[PDB]
DNA sequence: ACTCGCGAATATTCTAGAACGCGAC
DNA sequence: GTCGCGTTCTAGAATATTCGCGAG
């Protein structure tokens, strides 16, 4: 089972999780690290880690990278897109 | 006997801790209530084990897969364990 | 908080953690499961990340602990003995 | 500097292999 | 007497987390 991509989709898409959201084009995600730490690592639900760096490690394992051009983090994956949810099936850890 | 016991348990409102999910395609188990009323002292349906992990082993052995009172809500599902299609129960094998 | 063998040694030897202790001969450990869940699995300095006693059992077996052949659990490992800490070096994960 | 992003060890999660006793034939 | 079942204990394998750090 590939649970992490579906969980990430739920977090990004849901307006409860304000700290992690779609970017303006729906082709990447924006993360406000202080709010993320407060609402998703401190108290879809609830990661086991309290360390934002462990969450970044997961993003990287599933192929997310930072976008190159508020101190928001901006990540992207070709198979993580608002207008093409059917691509989510390709998100996997390497084996 | 286990498929029939599971069917009776999920369908019976007397046993609160194990029930159909919201869409009727899987079962929800409240572990504290299940242990309190179904594996240790609460016609009753009586398991012989007192350990929830052995019940989980039974669920897995018959092909169930993992997919709000106080504690861990477990959510299991099996394509052959179905509210509106009981005739599929014959396909359950250990 | 250090590797599982060192952590377990700390837990078993320290009287602060009442739920996990040496047996009468110092050749196995006794675990009171309700108390262990309350004091070593229930978040509010030695806390495991899991909240599940079954995951702790998985760790015990992974490092070679077995139940003593005749809740209060009694486990033993030939390399985990009160009067021989030098044996701890032989404990390995079965991987 | 300082950040990005991966290697590898450990922990956790979920499921299964196999032994053994018992109940239903 | 004989199997199938239920149970128990331990383990396989995938994921999640942790720790560390090389490259730019």
């Amino acid at each position: 089972p590939n649970n992490f991509p579906a969980k990430l989709w739920r977090l990004v898409n849901s307006p409860r999780y304000r700290s992690i959201r779609w970017d303006g084009r729906g082709e990447g995600l924006l993360i406000d690290q202080p709010l993320f730490e407060a609402e998703l690592l401190s108290p879809p639900e609830l990661f086991k880690t309290t360390s934002f760096t462990s969450f970044i490690r997961q993003l990287n394992l599933y192929g997310f990278r930072k976008v190159v051009l508020g101190p928001l983090h901006h990540f992207h994956n070709p198979h993580f897109r608002r207008d093409q949810p059917q691509l989510l099936v390709h998100l996997k850890r390497l084996t």
